[PDB]
């Protein structure tokens, strides 16, 4: 019993964190086999940050300009290449702690663990979701660039995020491990803003099923709804549309609890209308949207 | 910017998790040097009588895909110590520490000696933890990291009828009035960790959330009267002193923040949130707020 915002054990990712220094800039790198991955903006000063021509800045660099530090050992950079917004620093030593890994690009609503790092040293681990507006509500200070987001289903680490930037609202933007940004963001200081954020509906429903599995049923009602009427109501509370894919994905939780997805949708409609009335659901007074249907099954069943 | 419930990096603890099997029971063990620590209910009650009947080979200890050989066994309070022939090469610098209610720690939840998740939590004033544990999680540990030293503070033993959890420090002493036996046991009435709520209000101020601040201050005695009425732990002079750095950083005296908390308790949030929460969060200590809002590494 119990329901916690749970991150994956970070050990496999900790053994990959390194410090990358370029001139005055110091940030984090991910050392896998003989390559160190890091944000390409490590080659920028902060003055050439408004409109940097990364190809032009990178061609002027030599391998010895990049100082890579893995613990108290300086790694030797033997090559460099840029792939989208990530810099790939070929080093002369393969990381002996390299876990089984994959680079996966995630979709909005997906969750992952973040190993926040400063100077190549892990300081904390927390659980995140990719918001529908492609930002993450992280906890990052200056120096955290290059910190990574991941999932560890089974023994394979799936890297899905690399931190690059903080937007003016305090939210964060970054790329997959191929250097492609999530969202319409660019790695430059031009005026950028997170789009209006919406609640991840399928995740809220999964969390309502988690509460039912944990013995809480107060919010359930005798009503059902059509998928269209649910979405017409959902949109008015800035909730993401619920697709037939999401209804299908919620199938196992529906079968386990005996509450049809559209029946749980009618509970959600009622909660949106009434609020909680001094009550909580899984120790929360707000509807939680950073647990996917997959997270709920993993945590509640194994 | 941002404020998350953040756990310590679990790597140093992952290298210590093993699976302990005895009879039909399978649970987790903590392998440090040549000893595996696990709950004594794995033998299970007269635990001295049950243990004397067990031989070393009855305990099957598995570290990954390698079976460890048990060369001795002894009991210390509600913890069983299984001497093994091999010292754990991944043994970090560590200490066994007993924590106080209100202190926080990271839990590395495990099943079959394999770490499955890490979460942060606090020792409640009623000595329970609001954890997330299924059957098979016994022996999962709670810890903090101080520089490069892992301080083990908790070992999971059981789940109470309300879904909350009870366990021991690594010396086998239970937190709370609990016993490791199937009997009627209930978590006592819980209270809110006042010093932690204040630390979280300072974290919200540091993050740009000031709506709850007011011009008022209060005496410590008047605040404790209000706090007692709302099932909040008494705020001591030690807690006021501990909150000093955050008070100096934000420019809001501890008793000034106490007057914000009093108004929040009497009037509610009024549809507003603080750090994305509609409830007052009490599972961040003043040290956790300083560590996160200043980026300390391990
Ligand atoms: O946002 C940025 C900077 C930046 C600027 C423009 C484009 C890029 Cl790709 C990156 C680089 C550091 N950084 C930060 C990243 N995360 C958290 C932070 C907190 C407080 C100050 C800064 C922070
Ligand atoms: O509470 C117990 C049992 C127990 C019984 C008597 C004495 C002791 Cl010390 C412990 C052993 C397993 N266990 C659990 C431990 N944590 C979470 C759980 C969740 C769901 C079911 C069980 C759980
Ligand atoms: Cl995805």
């Amino acid at each position: 019993s119990g329901f916690r915002k749970m991150a994956f054990p970070s050990g496999k990712v900790e053994g990959c964190m390194v410090q990358v220094t370029c001139g005055t800039t110091t940030l984090n790198g991910l050392w896998l086999d003989d390559v160190v991955y890091c944000p390409r903006h490590v080659i920028c000063t902060s003055e050439d940050m408004l409109n940097p021509n990364y190809e032009d800045l990178l061609i002027r660099k030599s391998n010895h300009n990049f100082l890579v530090q893995a613990g108290n050992v300086q790694l030797r950079v033997i090559g460099h290449s840029m792939q989208n917004c990530v810099l790939k620093l070929k080093v002369d030593t393969a990381n002996p702690k390299t876990p089984k890994y994959k680079f996966v690009r995630i979709q909005p609503g997906q969750t992952f663990s973040v190993l926040a790092c400063y100077n190549g040293s892990p300081s904390g681990v927390y659980q995140c979701a990719m918001r529908p507006n492609f930002t993450i509500k992280g906890s990052f200070l200056n120096g955290s660039c290059g910190s990574v987001g991941f999932n560890i289903d089974y023994d394979c680490v799936s890297f899905c995020y690399m931190h690059h930037m903080e937007l003016p609202t305090g939210v964060h933007a970054g790329t997959d491990l191929e250097g492609n940004f999530y969202g319409p963001f660019v790695d430059r200081q031009t005026a950028q803003a997170a789009g209006t954020d919406t609640t991840i509906t399928v995740n809220v429903l999964a969390w309502l099923y988690a509460a039912v599995i944990n013995g809480d049923r107060w919010f359930l009602n005798r009503f059902t709804t059509t998928l269209n009427d649910f979405n017409l109501v959902a949109m008015k509370y800035n909730y993401e549309p619920l697709t037939q894919d999401h209804v299908d994905i919620l199938g196992p939780l529906s079968a386990q609890t005996g509450i049809a997805v559209l029946d749980m949708c009618a509970s959600l409609k009622e909660l949106l209308q009434n609020g909680m009335n001094g009550r909580t659901i899984l120790g929360s007074a707000l509807l939680e949207d950073e647990f996917t249907p997959f997270d709920v099954v993993r945590q509640c069943s194994g």
